[PDB]
């Protein structure tokens, strides 16, 4: 099965998965001379208000908290969006070390980390459906950069002790993903995929300029985790990022400046 090793890594999954040669995969390198200012671009709206967190899990590739989306709760519009988003999850990818772990990069720059909050397209009726649409999911994405520590992340990182291997979860209620935003929405758009197997080609993504600082105790929990099952030879989870994919036609707009 697919990974992030040597032997099953993103230059293998092309075999299981032929659409990882496309002409619209994540992540990509964001040249931001490149970009074009976009002033019909609209602000992003994140209404996370009434966002309700159930549960963390560790996937085995990640970990991912997932939220209550059977309602109209946390959503996501405007910017390039037509219509409304709902936040099913969010989830970090991330490095062995400071200097990598992000799948976008910037002027070729890899941040330690990048989150990334996910979201369904509503027109689509769920989740399940919206993966199968080009424009079924708006996928949120935010750098972490190691410097002073995220106070919002704190609950996130307690946990993860007792999530260390692959199918472990635990009740993750009240958890509020404002305080995992930096201060300015300004951000770049484009169209692209998801970032691990089956890398449909289903994702507007609108990744934010101004990163996010962690420190560097927060982050080194992440690396704490764990690929395998509970029992299993240790492998920690880490450089669980793909790289950047070639952008082909593709434009990156930029909200901003
Ligand atoms: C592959 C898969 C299967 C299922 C059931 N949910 C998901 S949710 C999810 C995810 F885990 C991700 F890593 C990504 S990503 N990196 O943001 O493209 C995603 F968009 C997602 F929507 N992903
Ligand atoms: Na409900
Ligand atoms: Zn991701």
């Amino acid at each position: 099965h697919w990974g992030y090793g040597k032997h099953n890594g993103p230059e293998h999954w092309h075999k299981d998965f032929p659409i990882a040669k496309g002409e619209r995969q994540s992540p990509v390198d964001i040249d931001t001379h490149t970009a074009k200012y976009d002033p019909s671009l609209k602000p992003l709206s994140v209404s996370y208000d009434q966002a309700t967190s159930l549960r963390i899990l560790n996937t085995g590739y990640l970990f991912q908290v997932e939220f209550d989306d059977s309602q109209d709760k946390a959503v996501l519009k405007g910017g390039p969006l037509d219509g409304t988003y709902r936040l099913k999850q969010f989830h970090f990818h991330w490095g062995s070390l400071d200097g990598q772990g992000s799948e976008h990069t910037v002027d070729k720059k890899k941040y330690a980390a990048e989150l990334h909050l996910v979201h369904w397209n509503t027109k689509y009726g769920d989740y399940g459906k919206a993966v199968q649409q080009p424009d079924g999911l708006a996928v949120l994405g935010i750098f972490l950069k190691v410097g002073s520590a995220k106070p919002g992340l704190q609950k996130v990182v307690d946990v993860l002790d007792s999530i260390k291997t692959k199918g472990k979860s635990a009740d993750f209620t009240n958890f509020d993903p404002r305080g995992l935003l930096p201060e300015s929405l300004d951000y770049w758009t484009y169209p692209g995929s998801l970032t691990t197997p089956p890398l449909t080609e289903c994702v507007t993504w609108i990744v934010l300029k101004e990163p996010i600082s962690v420190s560097s105790e927060q982050v080194l929990k992440f690396r704490k985790l764990n690929f395998n099952g509970e029992g299993e030879p240790e492998e920690l989870m880490v450089d669980n990022w793909r790289p950047a994919q070639p952008l082909k036609n593709r434009q990156i707009k930029a909200s901003f400046k």
